[PDB]
């Protein structure tokens, strides 16, 4: 129940400039020294990372022109935050480059730095298939009637008139989400990202159909991956700070949330052939006495 | 057995138009959040695959001018939709293609859309021999006289003197079929497709011989592919829907169904060496008294 | 199987005199204007030498 | 979904005459000078024939 | 067969080129009995 006071940094600084939760010490002692310290344990605790998740910030603006911009924009919002199974392709390694010149012939050589790049982040997700096959049906219409028709090459939204001369530009049929991971309290932000330009790219739902009656019915599984322009930084750790912050836990407790079943139905209590109808009016109780 | 109102969309607009059965709500809160909220979890049910129905919509005219049409038509529509032991190679996914110009240096990237394009169905059908090999005859002899023939490339109906001309049109020796997968209750139908064009195509049936009189003797089963231009969109499901309106399931019952024995054949009446036999005629019935 | 009637040439006039057998018509839609029509796909048979 | 209000040309005019849609502005910041910008990615687009 | 595109989006028309057979190529086999007459059939059927 004690610990040493320079176990945790006493400001976010240097470094650790823009952090916004505990940033262990670096200068504490360590493990792989000449011996292992006892009595510096509480700062070799380890970091595990926790799931992402997808802050949705623009909506396209092609949905203004169909007869329900509300059904559009909510099933958008509940499959990027709400649906997600699974995410995947977010990367923004850094990867630096060198020009190598020998030292001498005895085969040591002299290395300069050149260049210094990013890794590119390829947002992939992953959804599972309900009754009515709503998904399928989403981003196909989707791509259909805001992006183009195999037949034509022509957008079927287009067949109405009135579509703006602007509609070529990305921002007619493209979103933009926000991903953070939070820690295990899911109370701070340690890594963010900013990506925009979304549309499906690449392979669309997996439409196929087969007759085998002797197999046992399957589960569908829907996958698909967009398009990118991601931005990294300070203030995307604030924005993603602020979007943790809007998302409170005080007075939450999943032990004591009220049962989804408050009491039995009405055709239950009407057969009056269970446990407690007996008790009820099939024994008799003179008392008991002595 | 009391789920949310909101579970099931009212109507079928936007994404859901031409939709056939119900369709569940997808704005309702999902598992994949903070947390699952057990209130809406008639909502999680998943989405499951039947097997495929094959309709038959078009005869070949060549049938015309043979001995007996009928023959022909009715061996052509049992096999399409009642000996289809399997089908495959039925798919209409999208595909989208983008073109790169990077934004800066660093390694991002700016997608801007290109081309959208729709894949295409291989229909492949399996068939399990029969006595006489009416099946392999049946397709062979279709080949052979319906289409060209090895030794001169020629149909072999034509050695009839009268076959008008216009016999090179698909519409003489190529017929159609619909495709529906429907629904667990087989009510409603969720996917289809219209394809035409239909004849074989590559490798005929099996046709190998050989001699061992020490193995065991084996069947065989025959896999034909075809071709094709299918069509896809509302009115497919429209049509697809009126297919699956017919063949109603009002009134059959499989349990109550009558067993095909009525009574044991008069032969076993004859011989009077059975259970019945020897209460009917051989033990004694005097009389139970008391 | 029924088809357009006006698939193939009746009169084999104009550049067809003197025409063997049947020629399609050239004035039913093709292919490669703003969009393919499936209701007309028999005049889509190719020739082969 | 928000752009630059100045990312199209308010009048097809200059070498824009006669032009028949929307007309890129060529005046909002590139991507090729000491950076690229992020708010001005709408008008990175490109041209498709 | 032979190919031709039916319109831009992915979709091709199909039509009939040739009707071909396949062909034999017909295998014994024997086992040797004492003597070697199989072999000495075979080998003097193909030397004479």
């Amino acid at each position: 129940a004690k610990k040493d006071p320079n176990t945790i940094m006493s400001a976010n600084s240097s470094y650790a400039n823009g952090a916004n939760g505990s940033v262990t010490n670096l200068e504490i002692p360590a493990a792989f020294g000449y011996t292992p310290d006892f009595r510096y344990y509480h700062a070799a605790a380890d970091y595990t990372r926790r799931p992402t998740i997808a802050f949705l910030m623009e909506l396209p603006n092609c949905f203004k022109d169909t007869d329900d911009a509300a059904k559009w924009g909510g099933s958008l919002k509940a499959l990027i935050e709400m649906h997600s199974r699974t995410i995947d392709g977010l990367d923004y390694t850094l990867e630096v480059e060198h020009v190598e010149t020998p030292f001498g012939g005895g085969g040591e050589m002299m290395q300069t730095l050149s260049k210094v790049r990013r890794a590119r982040s390829v947002p992939v997700f992953t959804w599972v298939e309900k009754i009515g096959m709503p998904v399928s049906r989403f981003w196909n219409n989707y791509i259909l009637y805001f992006m183009g028709e195999p037949n034509s090459n022509v957008a079927g939204i287009i067949g109405k008139g009135g579509i703006t001369p602007a509609a070529t530009y990305p921002d007619y049929n493209t979103f933009s989400v926000l991903f953070v991971e939070p820690d295990p309290t899911e109370r701070y932000a340690l890594r963010s990202t900013l990506i925009t330009n979304m549309q499906p790219t690449g392979q669309g739902p997996e439409m196929r159909m087969s007759k085998d009656q002797t197999s046992s019915p399957e589960q569908l599984q829907i996958s698909q991956t967009f398009t990118g322009l991601q931005m990294v930084g300070r203030g995307v750790d604030k924005l993603g700070q602020m979007m943790l912050d809007r998302a409170s836990q005080t007075g939450i407790d999943l032990n004591a949330q009220p049962a989804f079943l408050s009491d039995r139905e009405a055709d239950v209590a009407a057969r009056t052939d269970g446990y407690i109808d007996q008790l009820v009016s099939s024994l008799s109780k003179p008392g008991v006495a002595i």
